[PDB]
């Protein structure tokens, strides 16, 4: 739209105040001018054709319950736009600050946030399984986290590729929720999932095995559903990307932590350097060890304790 930038009001799915871009014409729209070519927030209004309407606010106020999940997915973005811009020098998903929309209440009782190749994707959840699904810091950024690697790596969406794309998300997704300070914490979705449970997640990078997930190579999933496990198998790499950056004894095998700061750092330059479409977990090692050899040098212990976590995790 055309218009005046301003600063709205609202509250987000768990009740938190917070102030919001957008653009007056008449109507105040969810369009943040910003940041690059802009951000914006549509309303799908429970259906399925996309993107929707362009959201419009009489006031500039966005307490009602139906706006929540609209505020979230609009500030959420904002904060990872800024996280790839600040931290690693990268505007909006293809380097050079393409317009990132989201639509919000997409169809009905749909559990799950999805990038369909254009956009972000919304569903509000059942109210049992999820509560709508951008009040989640981490799933904002995992889910744009894949349009950043769909423009540089390209890794195709099954088996050993499909789980390193997932788990690039994932470690993304939680960098973005600690330099939001936001609870943070190496679990993913908490914020959102099980209203009713308190203490559980998706997914635990930490301790993957928790929910079901390996935390080792040999015990990968090699059968065909999930894509070939493309949820599953990322556990490895997630435990592999926790002990890089905090470090821990696992498997008998002992990693000095080295911080999230270097392994965004390490993953960011192995994805847009030197990870192709059909990477397995192997070329990811030798990658990040390659990335990390880059940044610190060959005999620094950067380098150490990333081969000291594949290794722990059973990738050669
Ligand atoms: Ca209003
Ligand atoms: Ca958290
Ligand atoms: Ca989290
Ligand atoms: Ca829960
Ligand atoms: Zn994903």
């Amino acid at each position: 739209i055309t218009g005046t930038s301003t600063v709205g009001v609202g509250r987000g799915v768990l009740g938190d105040q917070k102030n919001i871009n957008t653009t007056y014409s008449t109507y105040y729209y969810l369009q943040d001018n910003t940041r690059g070519d802009g951000i914006f927030t549509y309303d799908a209004k429970y259906r399925t054709t996309l993107p929707g309407s362009l959201w419009a606010d009489a006031d500039n106020q966005f307490f009602a319950s139906y706006d929540a999940p609209a505020v979230d997915a609009h500030y959420y973005a904002g904060v990872t736009y800024d996280y790839y811009k600040n931290v690693h020098n990268r505007l909006s998903y293809d380097g050079n600050n393409a317009a990132i929309r989201s639509s919000v209440h997409y169809s009905q009782g749909y559990n799950n946030a999805f990038w369909n190749g254009s956009e972000m994707v919304y569903g509000d959840g059942d109210g049992q399984t999820f509560i709508p699904l951008s009040g989640g810091i981490d799933v904002v950024a995992h889910e744009l986290t894949h349009a950043v690697t769909d423009y540089t790596a390209g890794l195709i969406y099954q088996n050993e590729s499909g789980a390193i794309n997932e788990a690039i998300s994932d470690i993304f997704g939680t960098l973005v929720e600690f330099y939001a300070n936001k609870n943070p914490d190496w679990e993913i979705g908490e914020d959102v999932y099980t209203p009713g449970i308190s203490g559980d997640s998706l997914r635990s990078m930490s301790d993957p095995a928790k929910y079901g997930d390996p935390d080792h190579y040999s015990k990968r999933y090699t059968g065909t559903q999930d894509n070939g496990g493309v949820h599953i198998n990322s556990g490895i790499i997630n435990k592999a990307a926790y002990l890089i950056s905090q470090g821990g004894t696992h498997y008998g095998v002992s990693v000095v932590g080295i911080g999230r700061d270097k392994l965004g750092k390490i993953f960011y330059r192995a994805l847009t350097q030197y990870l192709t479409p059909t990477s397995n977990f192997s070329q990811l090692r030798a990658a990040a060890v390659q990335s990390a050899t880059d940044l610190y040098g060959s005999t620094s212990q950067e380098v150490a304790s990333v081969k000291q976590a594949f290794d722990a995790v059973g990738v050669k």
